[PDB]
């Protein structure tokens, strides 16, 4: 059922990527493809995506794009962005915005061993693509496992989280069971480089996870032999 077609076109495409060579990967990454981590969430705040309100949770913030970007929406009260930020990693930038007062951005934070707090909206874009289909698996299902505890303690909240491997068959069956407790659907942006498989959780839209999963491998493909 689930697992019966998408994690074959998922690895199908995984293991097609990885035999292109440098100048292969740069044409195949960007054709048809429309910072760029802000315009991802615009794009899918624009689409209803994520009603974007009230205290808003940055899990794995980064340089903060999410954050500034959320800070600078008419419904939202707070912005609360933690990330790790310590040697090799990602850590906030200050930039002078009206959401100034709005964001406290804490580093030095494994978001993986926080307890969850009160939130009307939980963003989380963590994942870092690597060669290994496997690897980026138990990447995904960490952030979705931990993604859950703060859906379960905060009912009814928004949310907007990366899946970074979303054809894994345990990330599929992990999905199911949280679209299950907490509704919402899996969603593709299209600014995302074809080089990346990533699909976003997403409350706002409801849909056909397995579905959208496969309609996305099945696009992937088709792009590498054009």
């Amino acid at each position: 059922g689930i697992c019966s077609s998408a994690p074959t076109l998922g690895e199908i495409w995984k293991r097609k990527l990885n035999q292109l060579d440098a100048k292969e990967f740069m044409a195949y990454r960007r054709r048809f493809v429309v910072s760029r981590g802000t315009a991802k969430l615009a794009w899918i705040d624009e689409r209803g995506g994520v009603e974007l309100k009230g205290t808003v949770v940055d899990l794995g913030c980064g340089r903060g794009s999410w954050s500034y970007y959320a800070a600078s929406q008419p419904n939202v009260r707070e912005v609360k962005a933690y990330t790790l930020g310590t040697s090799g990693h990602e850590k906030p930038r200050l930039v002078e915005t009206f959401g100034w007062n709005l964001i406290t951005f804490k580093s030095k934070v494994d978001v993986t061993k926080m307890e969850p707090f009160q939130a009307d909206t939980v963003l989380c874009d963590i994942g870092e693509s690597n060669p290994t289909a496997a690897v980026e698996a138990s990447r995904t299902l960490t952030v979705l496992n931990v993604i859950s505890r703060w859906l379960e303690y905060n009912q009814g909240c928004g949310f907007c989280v990366k899946v970074l491997n979303p054809y894994s068959c345990d990330v599929l069956e992990a999905l199911m069971k949280m679209q299950a407790r907490f509704g919402g659907g899996l969603i593709r942006v299209p600014l995302s480089r074809n080089s990346t498989h990533e699909m976003y959780f997403v409350s706002g839209i409801k849909n056909n996870i397995m579905g959208n999963v496969t309609a996305v491998s099945r696009q992937l493909l088709k792009r590498m032999e054009e």
